[PDB]
């Protein structure tokens, strides 16, 4: 591997800790980086470190390098997982990225659901709660991250609350935007770690015609809005792949969540326009969401 001094961190400056990943986005450990920034070299930063498994192939290594390379080209934004450094020389490749202490958006929302009642699946009682303005702010931050990625000509292809990470400061950060586009596939029947089907976030033209655009990421963002307003709800529970295809061919759309305004449901429906050119762009969604955040009550 060739050395890039823009990103090189000496190996003795990384203190590897507990695994974080294989929960989702590859082989990942939590770590402490000493002196990531030149001002100063005496401070530690908790970081996430992406690396290869023992049974990794030449394609497994080339995909990690490409993801790292893509992150360098995309550059920095507050609403994406940023690249912080790399250990490329004299040992296993380590890709150092931002650590989001509150986990993914689906987990974060589920843990903040209102307390369990006598009819619930009843002991659920968080010490953490979200207002309607907080939920709209979450949607705004994801749209901002996507608008930035789109401005850098990046098409995500897998936007979902599972790929949005939450920092200690409740900042939303889009993850997995730099992953290498697989060829051909993918397995429509392959489930996530929590038993969900990624096809449930895919635009019909991406699913049926294999056409991925910024417009198909806007469809995914509509499903992500639905995930926000259901506080981490699962789209189409109990619906297998073959039945989802039939619902899509019939123009079926998910029902309005109860914790949602008519305006926000019409935003979801607009993201789900059958005609890709008719969907709002991320630039429009950012503008609409900024206006809505300012008018949404934080009193309930
Ligand atoms: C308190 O619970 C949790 C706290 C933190 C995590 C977590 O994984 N954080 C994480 C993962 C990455 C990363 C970003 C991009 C690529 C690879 C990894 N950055 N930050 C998971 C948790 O529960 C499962």
């Amino acid at each position: 591997l060739p050395e890039d001094p823009r990103w090189e961190l000496p190996r003795d400056r990384l203190v590897l800790g507990k695994p974080l990943g294989e929960g989702a986005f590859g082989q990942v450990v939590l770590a402490e980086a000493i002196g990531l920034d030149k001002d100063k070299p005496n401070r530690v930063t908790k970081v996430a470190v992406k690396m290869l498994k023992s049974d990794a192939t030449e394609k497994d290594l080339s995909d990690l390098i490409s993801e790292m390379e893509m992150m360098k080209m995309i550059g920095k934004h507050k609403n994406i997982i940023n690249l912080l450094g790399a250990c490329t020389q004299d040992g296993p490749l380590y890709v150092i990225v931002e650590y989001a202490s509150k986990g993914n958006l689906r987990e974060y929302l589920q843990a903040r659901r209102p307390p369990g009642l006598e009819y619930s699946y009843p002991s659920h009682n968080p010490e953490e709660q979200l207002s309607s303005k907080d939920l709209v702010s979450c949607a705004y931050q994801v749209a901002r991250g996507m608008e930035y990625l789109a401005s850098k000509k990046c098409i995500h292809r897998d936007l979902a609350a599972r790929n949005v990470l939450v920092t200690e400061d409740n900042v939303m950060k889009i993850a997995d935007f730099g992953l290498a586009r697989d060829i051909h596939h993918i397995d429509y029947y392959k489930k996530t770690t929590n038993g969900r089907l990624p096809v449930k976030w895919m635009a019909p033209e991406a699913l049926f015609d294999r056409i991925y655009t910024h417009q198909s990421d806007v469809w995914s963002f509509g499903v992500l809005l639905w995930e926000i307003f259901t506080l981490g709800g699962s789209p189409y529970p109990g619906v297998p792949v073959e039945e989802l295809f039939k619902l899509l061919k019939e123009g079926h759309r998910m029902d309005k969540p109860s914790n949602c305004t008519n305006e926000l449901y019409m935003m979801m429906r607009d993201c789900w326009h059958a005609v890709p050119s008719q969907r709002p762009t991320f630039k429009q969604l950012v503008e609409d969401l900024d206006r809505i955040v300012a008018l949404t009550s934080n009193q309930e």
